[PDB]
């Protein structure tokens, strides 16, 4: 069993910068982007306005050193890319481009064309 169908509050917003996102959301993203080489896919999908590849293999090895020791490459990438000047909507956009509809939806469940969403279950226990 189980039921609920409450909702907490609205997400972040597509024009908020990546680094502005809270560490909890950075963890939630790392949950989904750390596997599947999701962060590599995001990194290499990030072009400059002109089209220059922001992050080539030279810097991918840098992020790999993180995953190879236990730092998330997701968090570092997302955090660093914040200083490049990109946003949640920038992220969603690219996340769709790499087939990463789960984290796209988590951020912005409307901005991803696949009709799929879910409520997370509920339990305000105390103690």
């Amino acid at each position: 069993g189980s039921s609920g169908s409450s909702g907490m509050n609205k997400p972040l917003t597509p024009s908020t910068y990546i680094r502005n996102l809270n560490v909890g959301i950075l963890r939630k993203l790392s949950d989904f982007i750390d596997p599947q080489e999701g962060w590599k896919k995001l990194a290499v999908a990030i072009k400059k306005p002109s089209g220059d590849d922001r992050y080539n293999q030279f810097h991918i090895r840098r992020f790999e050193a993180l995953l190879q020791t236990g730092k998330s490459p997701t968090c570092e990438l997302l955090f660093d890319w914040g200083t490049t000047n990109c946003t949640v909507g920038d992220l969603v956009d690219l996340l769709v481009q790499i087939e990463l509809f789960a984290p796209a939806t988590l951020l912005l469940p409307d901005a991803v064309p696949q009709t799929v969403k879910s409520l997370p279950p509920s339990g305000p226990s105390s103690g």
